[PDB]
């Protein structure tokens, strides 16, 4: 009792969905897939829907797919993307070779949002509170973000907060090389791998982008590792005898060695006119060493957001086994994992 489906030539590749969905149209692309629009006409949705490419074209991308449907089935809230259905038009696992994820379509991104539009010190505190329940929920399911930014930060006509990008393919060397918005919310302890990160690398990032909204201007915006690295220490300062110790790479142990000491600069003089209370997060958020900084759970509870917070209405998530990740599989059996996955969903 499959739906029965139709095909039709978008994005130069051929698109295969079932009838539900209609008036498909292109808005995006690249090496991720392609990304297309509808009309759900089952729930009378707007979606959006993502067509893998050659998702099992080596066991490094096979494992890539299992992991991004894994993620994207385990998220249920409201600040996090979930999935709407997901599909592929194959009937058995021979035929298998394209997988289809459905979602709510959003509109944009938070670089859009701030362009034509006035942040207010409410609007600021609202959007952060929104990425901070939603972090909050990733993290009591041990599942790290890695790469928060700007653009996978969905916000829709009542400003309403969705956390995007997960199990995306991890970013090239070159493409966070320079001057680039690839690299300058990232924690330094993961952009110099100076340890291994945990799911506290997120809250920078977090005040990097909650510092933004608040001045209109990029926090870090380094010209390179080194040159964001340094924007990095004025601000917080060198780090401590204790920090060090806690840096594995003993070349990197090295060289910050070799920066003149620095102290932490006065975040007051730093963000002049801001809410004092906006201040005192940033500070706790920004902190170099990250065993010593501020948890999303914590920052919740943090007086900035007492107009929104409400501990009976910040949920936790189930138990996300991702054993997985250290098991080591051919691209088949990778394969034939995500089909049961697809198999085995049920719609919202
Ligand atoms: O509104 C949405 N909805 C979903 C969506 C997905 C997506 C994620 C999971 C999935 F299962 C299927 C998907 F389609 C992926 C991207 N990117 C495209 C590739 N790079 C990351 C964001 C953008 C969006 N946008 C979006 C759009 Cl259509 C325009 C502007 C801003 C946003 Cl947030």
């Amino acid at each position: 009792e499959r739906p029965t489906f139709y095909r039709q030539e978008l994005n130069k590749t051929i698109w295969e969905v079932p009838e539900r969905y209609q008036n498909l149209s292109p808005v995006g692309s690249g090496a991720y897939g392609s990304v297309c629009a509808a009309f759900d006409t089952k729930t009378g949705l707007r979606v959006a829907v993502k067509k893998l490419s050659r998702p099992f074209q080596s066991i490094i991308h096979a494992k890539r797919t299992y992991r991004e449907l894994r993620l994207l089935k385990h998220m249920k809230h409201e600040n996090v993307i979930g999935l709407l259905d997901v599909f592929t038009p194959a009937r058995s696992l021979e035929e298998f070779n394209d997988v289809y994820l459905v979602t709510h379509l959003m509109g944009a991104d938070l670089n859009n949002i701030v362009k034509c539009q006035k942040l207010t010190d409410d609007h600021v505190q609202f959007l952060i509170y929104q990425i901070l329940r939603g972090l909050k929920y990733i993290h009591s399911a041990d599942i790290i973000h890695r790469d928060l930014k700007p653009s996978n930060l969905a916000v829709n006509e009542d400003c309403e907060l969705k956390i995007l990008d997960f199990g995306l393919a991890r970013h090239t060397d070159d493409e966070m090389t320079g001057y680039v918005a690839t690299r300058w919310y990232r924690a330094p302890e993961i952009m110099l791998n100076w340890m291994h990160y945990n799911q506290t690398v997120d809250i920078w990032s977090v005040g990097c982008i909650m510092a933004e909204l608040l001045t209109g201007r990029t926090l870090f915006p380094g010209t390179d590792h080194i040159d964001q690295l340094k924007l990095i220490l004025r601000l917080v300062g060198t780090p401590g005898a204790e920090l060090l110790k806690k840096i594995s790479s003993e070349s990197a142990r090295n060289y910050i060695q070799s920066l003149t000491q620095m102290p932490k600069m006065n975040f007051a003089n730093v963000f002049i006119g801001a809410n004092p209370l906006a201040v005192d997060l940033l500070e706790k958020m920004l902190v170099l060493d990250s065993d010593k900084r501020i948890t999303a759970a914590q920052a919740l509870a943090h007086a900035y957001f007492a107009q929104y917070h409400d501990p009976d209405d910040e949920p936790v998530a189930d138990p996300y086994d991702q054993s997985f990740e250290s098991r080591d599989l051919l691209i088949d059996e990778w394969k034939s994992l995500t089909y049961d996955e697809v198999i085995s969903f049920v719609p919202p």
